[PDB]
């Protein structure tokens, strides 16, 4: 999808489960002988070829030793192709560290920089759909910092969080962006669309309070929704994103502004 | 960082490398050694995970040759390849450990600066506050003034180099034993030590002038920014939340007044511009 780090270490382990598991398979063959979305699409692909491709030198060189007619060629073949699987795992791996190593530590979503780096693509694969952008950030937050202390505080973040993860649909991600601050990017078919998806996250937010240690705390977000048009730069879209969430602010705050494409600003209901 | 991607590719080596081994076993039937002392004698931290892997890869190797000595004199037994398997499987277990440890204690190094995070200082406050004495520690709150204009003004990308730059002018302005951490997107935290609350001020206020008094150079030009820091004593056995929280304190103040300048929160929670 992919957004919360813990999904990555989940597939890094299943990846190393492999590395042990074909171990093990090598060593019976040998026992028994003497018995008698479109980022990551093509790692999966580039693996998936080299797995088939390194059990059927396996299965040729086991036919080729027992029926006696096996040559030193056979046991290259299966090695080249046991190390063409390796690789491909390992080119995974860091792609996924690398993308993963940018993740937020305090709250487990992906940061900016995970964005910037695949923004240009997920608006290239949006189409048909309408990609938008949708900017949140949590009101008068200072407040409750300076009211219950930064731990608190930290919690906050660490829930509203995950109930964005929980909230949101796998194939739209949410980032952590900043301090106080989300991006969710929405697919959808129209701007009324996008709209809703962005004015029912802010009631959620408003409609669950947060539990921590001493008791109950509750918050609310104002958001700007903007539509993400065809080779845009991420700065751009942001920027007309926060000149939507800026005046929501100043109207009252606990709500979803919608920019168009005139540039005016409307609040959603 | 650079330091551990160059294990981990080690480490990935070793099995491509082991599995190489394994082929010519079973080759030869049908007709990582040298690296482990080449690290360089590393900290009490990371001892363990290597002491346990090497360990594993000698057991492993035993298992091999057991097996191999059985296989060709005829008398081998089931047992000698469960048991080479089991080696082996503790072997790649040993390294996963070593893995995962390097992994989550690099993961909380801040990517973009290179400079710690917080949770390094989360971790560690509460010991540097008792080693302190016989002098006083301070933490001190820095927070890039207007830097949304920055991005807003250049981009991002632009942004990101200032935070890199600074992140590493701050690192070179201190001392070893005080500690920078990035402990926000635009925020940094130092944990001063010093005998009184002046030469604790006077570390504060210098970085700040520091900050000021270097540009940062870019691609496409030349970029002025200031700092507007906070600074407080940590008083035994407090939480470091308690600290940070008076050092926001000092700092929003200071944001208040004009920018640009170190303030302090003295015992009696009172703020006064150094
Ligand atoms: N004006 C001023 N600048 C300061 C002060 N403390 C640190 N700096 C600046 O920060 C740099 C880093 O110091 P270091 O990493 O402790 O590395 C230092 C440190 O290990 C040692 N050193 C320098 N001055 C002192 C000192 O007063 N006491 C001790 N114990 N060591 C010192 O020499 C190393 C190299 O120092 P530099 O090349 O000068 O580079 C210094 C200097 O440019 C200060 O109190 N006043
Ligand atoms: N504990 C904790 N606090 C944070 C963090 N990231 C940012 N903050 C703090 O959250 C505060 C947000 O400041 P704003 O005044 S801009 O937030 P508001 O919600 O009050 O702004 P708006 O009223 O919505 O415009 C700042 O003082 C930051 O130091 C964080 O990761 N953990
Ligand atoms: N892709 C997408 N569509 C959404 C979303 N939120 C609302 N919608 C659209 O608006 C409708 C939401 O239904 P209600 O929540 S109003 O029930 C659905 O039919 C969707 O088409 C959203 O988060 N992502
Ligand atoms: N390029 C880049 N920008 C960042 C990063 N971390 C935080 N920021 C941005 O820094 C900006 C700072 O906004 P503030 O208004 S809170 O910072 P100011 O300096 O303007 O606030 P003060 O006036 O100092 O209180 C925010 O818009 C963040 O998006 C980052 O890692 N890379
Ligand atoms: N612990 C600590 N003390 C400092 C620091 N910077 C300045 N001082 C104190 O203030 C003095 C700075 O002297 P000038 O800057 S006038 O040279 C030094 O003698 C220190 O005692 C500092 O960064 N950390
Ligand atoms: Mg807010
Ligand atoms: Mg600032
Ligand atoms: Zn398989
Ligand atoms: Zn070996």
């Amino acid at each position: 999808a992919i957004k919360k780090t813990t999904e990555i270490d989940a597939i890094l382990l299943n990846l190393n489960k492999a590395i042990d598991a074909h171990y093990q398979w090598l060593v019976s063959m040998f026992h028994s002988v003497v018995a008698r979305d479109n980022d990551e699409l093509p790692y999966v692909r580039l693996m998936d070829s080299a797995h088939q491709h390194m059990h059927n030198c396996g299965r040729e060189l086991m036919l080729a030793i027992v029926e006696n007619h096996w040559q030193d060629a056979h046991f290259d073949a299966f090695q080249e192709g046991l190390l063409s699987f390796t690789a491909a795992l390992t080119d995974y791996k860091i792609y996924l560290l690398t993308i993963r190593s940018n993740m937020d530590v305090l709250t487990g979503l992906p940061g900016r920089r995970v964005l910037d780096e695949s923004f240009d693509h997920q608006l290239r694969n949006a189409e048909p759909l309408n990609l938008y952008l949708m900017l949140l950030d949590i009101d008068r937050f200072k407040l409750v910092n300076d009211t219950y202390g930064h731990l608190i505080g930290d919690v906050v973040l660490r829930t509203l969080a995950t109930y964005l993860a929980s909230w949101t649909r796998d194939y739209e991600t949410v980032y952590r962006y900043g301090g106080e601050e989300f991006i969710i990017i929405v697919k959808a078919a129209n701007d009324e669309e996008a709209c809703r998806a962005g004015v029912r996250i802010c009631q959620l937010v408003d409609n669950h309070a947060i539990t921590h240690s001493e008791g109950h705390i509750n918050i609310t977000v104002t958001a700007g929704v903007s539509r993400a048009f065809p080779e845009e730069p991420l700065d751009v879209v942001i920027g007309r994103a926060d000149r939507a969430m800026y005046e929501g602010k100043q109207t009252g705050r606990n709500r979803c502004m919608f920019i168009d494409e005139q540039n005016v600003i409307n609040r959603v209901l």
